[PDB]
């Protein structure tokens, strides 16, 4: 395979490494490295801890971006400082359980997998060692996404280009933290110690936490998403294990691929869309109003009470044609 | 803004205020009033009670109908007889958290919000005061829907008009009523008294009841939906917090916008469709057979055991070509 | 009704009785027989038992295949060896609650129902006796599917024929097996004895098991699905009561009707699709790589821990262009 090689410097979510939308490049071998990290992390503002397992130290794993017909060559590294075997399954790839059957590595090993990007869209990647370890590694945080863009960039299905000014990747994580007898979340010394209680809870199908970017409030305050009025923002949303229903409070999905695959035309003008567990989808919105937006899953219990709220802070001029407070709050006459 | 004003007299669900589909009117300011009512109601045939919070006294709130490019001017009233602050978020609107950031009113106040109907479809509206109150007010009943019709009426995406003979609005409500130690549903003196137990249950994500129009059996008996053979009926379905999968038992969705947005062509000939939590969708069906139909969510446990069944009673002539009982029940030979 | 009659010999899932895709036949009366069987079965590799109720002895019931405009004439038989009344509701049919209102039969009876296949697609059929028996009979196993093909066969919505080399029917079943005090699954002497505990669990909406073809591991080992590289396989998936999110691990859905209705064009290039509870959908894939695939619902907890995994064993030549292990596992440098 005698194609040009291109290295990518991955960046932590919700940001996305620099890339072209439309490109004049032909196929390349695009090189990525992912280093697995098992680590205890804090997942809420109460200080609850969690035995996480991650690609590149983040939940979600970073977004990888290539174009249709590229070859994606991933060096997956499992340092000796980890305790368990791991692998990678790319839903964008064809064969060998998405790559999982070719990438199982013990602590102290690395492996190099290449796959041809024959399907466009956004796709989940995740660890999948075998058997009951599959769900456990995924809900412990071992999932991310890859975006395979058409070489001509995105289109509306009507002949028009859809160019985004910026893209964010929102990875949603269902987490299963057990409680003790008096009702407090438990803490564990190792993922292995957490396994028995965690699996018992997993099988009951109700998460304790549903978070974006690994933690309650991760995408708020200093780390709010941003935009300006007039900017077209692409929001990639993934969920490797469980359904979600994204919604931009005060906005819309102007163009939405809820099944996430660019061979299909987008839907237009959505209020709320649906990410099937085990998939990524994408929504584009051109901001029209400044101020705070919340980006949620629209199970509002999940959003407000279990962790699944991000914010956008948007700069620009208020549009009184689109909305106005005709009369401020006043005593009823 | 010097456009003509038009008042609407809202009507309680499942009925819909009179409106045009295709219209020769240009944009107007369409005036609506919603008066919040907190009230204890009965939600099942056992007499279980529920601390409801409502727009205009109903669950769901009434369906508002306008056309693309209208301005929707809502007077939201929170009488002093209520206990809590409330607001309104229109998923059809652009800016200020759907209007929620411009409509927070204490008991004794009213506010007037106007928004431009730039997106077509059916959309959820709901209360959203802030924080954990968001889910609580919504699952207490504070949600309804708005329909923004194209000025040319509905179409099939193939150049043909789709005209409905009547429309019904089915609002589905997930309810969380706690149980005491011996397993009976609890009753509370106020919404505030219900809050702690109700939130604890909410976070476990399993409703005690799933109802249409506020109560088990609301859309049955005297209050069954009706049609005649040959009539095209539009069924708007909303769910502000939780997924649903509508199905007309003995019928179909001839034309379905399950994401609910009229810029997209309908799907055809569905058995069951999917309303994402936080959205409204719509289905049209031309009745072909008389008799009783059930309209359900097709989690049949929810439908038959938790409350989520409506009936249609349909008049007309039986069509033996479409279905016939060739041989009535008889002893096996 | 003076049309030619054609008998079908049904075959147990996941296989499908022989049929034409495109056909030069005109409408016929296609005759099917379904004999209900109530039976205690084993559903997992631990030996857990289950009070099943079935059409033709299988979970799911067998796939029936006809063409648009055929008349489907079903003899439904409820032998005296059963204990309960049963009926059948075809989501493909128009009128009388899908046929349920014309097919209620006591043990010792049979009934003959005919319906005209006016809607194309894959559709659920299920028992629906009335009231709380509806969900109970369905989650006890009394559901299957029917496929109504266009007379010209399937198409891509772009003028091209889509011909499958083989079809499999995967019926997914949510099961509710109660546990005793010490946490073991309970066994019952009759469906009636199982009812009280089973309904109590049903209403909590969390299954104990989620299986394909009636049992954990049913579609693995000797009974793995099969294909060859180059074969186009249609996978019909149904779920009569509860959502699912199918995914072919190492493959894709090349053409997917997730709402299952052939009047709509398929989506292309999906990773994971969505079967709404109360529906059947279908996905076509042309295999490109040999080896083992898993076909799952992509709630991976359900897939790996509750029973919902099938395998494909695929023969043919490995394609190193599409995927290659560039470097086998090795010590990190
Ligand atoms: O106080 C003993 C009494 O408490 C229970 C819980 O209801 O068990 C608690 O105490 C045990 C002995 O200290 C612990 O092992 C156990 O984990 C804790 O729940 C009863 O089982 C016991 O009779
Ligand atoms: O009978 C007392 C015994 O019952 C429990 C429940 O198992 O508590 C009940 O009685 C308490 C005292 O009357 C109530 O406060 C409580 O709400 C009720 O559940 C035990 O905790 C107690 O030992
Ligand atoms: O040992 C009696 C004590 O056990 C409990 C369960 O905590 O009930 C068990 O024993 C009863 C009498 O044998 C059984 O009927 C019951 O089904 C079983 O759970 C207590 O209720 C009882 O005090
Ligand atoms: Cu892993
Ligand atoms: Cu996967
Ligand atoms: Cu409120
Ligand atoms: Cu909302
Ligand atoms: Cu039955
Ligand atoms: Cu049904």
């Amino acid at each position: 395979l005698k194609l040009p090689r291109q290295k990518v410097e991955l960046v932590a979510p919700p940001f996305v490494h620099a890339h072209e939308q439309a490109t004049k490049q032909g196929p390349k071998i695009v090189e990525f490295k992912l280093t697995i990290e098992e680590k205890k992390v804090v997942i809420d503002e109460k200080g609850t801890t969690f035995q996480a397992m991650t690609f590149n130290g983040s939940m979600p794993g970073p977004l990888m971006v290539v174009h249709e017909g590229d070859y994606v060559e991933t060096t997956l590294v499992n340092p000796a400082t980890n305790t368990m075997p791991h692998n990678i399954d790319f839903h964008s790839a064809t064969g060998a359980l998405g790559g999982g059957a070719l990438t199982l590595i013990n602590p102290g090993e690395q492996v190099v997998l290449r796959w041809k990007a024959t399907k466009t869209g956004v796709f989940v990647y995740h660890c999948a060692p075998g058997g009951p370890m599959i769900p456990w590694h995924v809900v412990s945080g071992m999932n991310g996404a890859v975006m395979v863009l058409p070489r001509d960039g995105l289109n509306d299905g009507k002949g028009h280009a859809l160019k985004y000014d910026k893209v964010y990747y929102v990875g949603e994580q269902d987490m299963y933290v057990p409680r003790d007898e008096k009702g407090n979340f438990k803490s564990y010394d190792s993922p292995g110690e957490a396994f028995t209680d965690t699996e018992e809870m997993m099988k009951k199908l109700i998460p304790s936490h549903v978070v974006f970017n690994g933690k309650v409030g991760a995408l708020t305050g200093k780390n709010a998403l941003t935009a300006n009025v007039g900017e077209n923002v692409l929001i990639v949303h993934s969920q490797a294990n469980r359904d979600s229903r994204p919604h931009l409070i005060g906005g819309h999905g102007d163009y939405v691929w809820e099944t996430g695959k660019f061979g299909n035309a987008p839907e237009v003008g959505l209020e709320t869309w649906f990410i099937r567990g085990g998939s990524a989808g994408a929504a584009m919105y051109k901001f029209m109003q400044p101020g705070i937006y919340a980006y949620v899953t629209h199970n509002l219990i999940e959003a407000a009470d279990l962790g699944a709220t991000a914010h956008f802070k948007v700069e620009g001029k208020w549009n009184d044609d689109l909305m106005t407070q005709v009369k401020a709050p006043a005593e009823i006459p």
